């Protein structure tokens, strides 16, 4: 029943932590506080562009938020700084286990549904040595939407011709564990955060920067259907395919 | 030209931030981080729920928001705690000279565009005294779908006959302000953090959880049409009008 493995791209299988190095360029001393500000913001442009019906692609989200970021700073980088920088999001390192996972999940079919434009998409797997382990890469792009629309997720059935009930979609996002779950698949929830973990972090005297957007992106979303399943890693799907309702 | 003065509630005309006291009883220490985190979850889950097409009224969306927040510091709240404890946002108090910018705005139509689902907005505003300063006080909840929808700023023409061009929004919130400029409304932006002094707050030292808020809430979006107005107050507005574009 279950035909194809669909995996949501950043946060999911790349990390958008990743980025650390070049954004403590930007503004030595707040490459965490960039880091965590443009990937927050990136994602708040993606829903709101879509809510309004004014899209624009990830490229130009992406960009719109490293702008907005590096203006909270005080800083006004012109578009062609923006564009050099913005290639960091081009470039993420891929999570240390993805290669093995998607390796033992063949022979199923194996895809990414992400936000990313397509050449975003292309370059990201490619430079992650990742683009033989995919059946397709998918960007929302061509429907003028951005997750959890679910017009994206429509995708996934006219790209490999296999209906929401044959996927298991895999995400590390909790909006996006939503919309698919609202569309109709099988989820996956990758879970690298313990609750427990946060709870306690969340009350040890100080509250870093770090655990508000922690606390902010890493957990199940109130309002979203519950995922089938939830594993702490992407090496756990294998197993868990072969023997997990 | 201008018939009509269309306000944002909440963080517009009442203070979000007037929930501590019930916050801080929630989880003594952490009622500051409790508010922040509520308010921007009440806010992705309107976004999140509205691109989705899984609406629910604002009532449901601010205790989800509220479970969340409480949730992440290892809390599990019945729904009687829920519902109870999300009355604070049925009573904001309303900004120090609200009162009084609209007392001056009269005759001109005056009214609120709200997320707030109708029992909300009827007694938030019931409960500040104000409900003779409005003409209309409409809520999203007939079209089943949150800001910044167009649908939302549709209902400003049904409700009160004026158009488009004929109305002056009032809002502190950048995705509001996009949206209504999006619409076709002329904007007035409240603006109550000088970006200067975010920029140096945030090269300041370790960066306190309540920056973290204002950084991600408090500054017009980069994706955004400019409103046409921005005001540091609401106080502002009369004088405004009499010498606005």
């Amino acid at each position: 029943m279950i035909k194809a493995v669909v995996f949501d791209a950043y946060g999911t299988l790349f990390d958008v932590q990743s980025v650390a190095d070049a954004t403590e360029r930007a503004y030595p001393g707040r490459g965490e506080y960039i880091t965590q500000v443009w990937r927050q913001k990136q994602l708040e442009y993606s829903w709101l562009r879509a809510l309004m019906g004014r899209y624009a692609d990830f490229w130009g989200v992406t960009r719109e938020a490293l702008a907005y970021t590096l203006g909270t700073l005080g800083l006004e980088p012109d578009e062609s700084f923006l564009a050099d920088m913005a290639q960091a999001y081009n470039r993420l390192t891929p999570y240390p286990d993805a290669a093995q996972c998607l390796a033992e999940l063949a022979p199923l079919k194996r895809a990414i549904l992400s936000n990313g434009a397509p050449d975003m998409l292309q370059a990201l797997v490619a430079n992650a040595g990742l683009t033989d382990s995919f059946d397709a890469v998918i960007s929302v792009d061509a429907k003028r939407v951005f997750k959890p629309h679910p017009d994206s997720y429509a995708l996934v059935e006219e790209v490999l011709g296999v209906t929401p009930a044959e996927v298991l979609f895999v995400s590390s996002n909790g909006f996006d564990v939503g919309g698919a779950k609202n569309f109709g698949f099988s989820v996956a929830r990758v879970a690298r955060l313990s609750q427990e973990a946060l709870a306690r972090e969340l009350v040890s005297g100080t509250i870093a920067p770090l655990t508000m957007f922690k606390a902010l992106r890493m957990r199940e979303e109130t309002y979203a259907e519950a995922p089938d399943f939830v594993v702490p890693a992407l090496g756990d799907l294998p197993r868990l395919v072969r023997g997990m309702a």
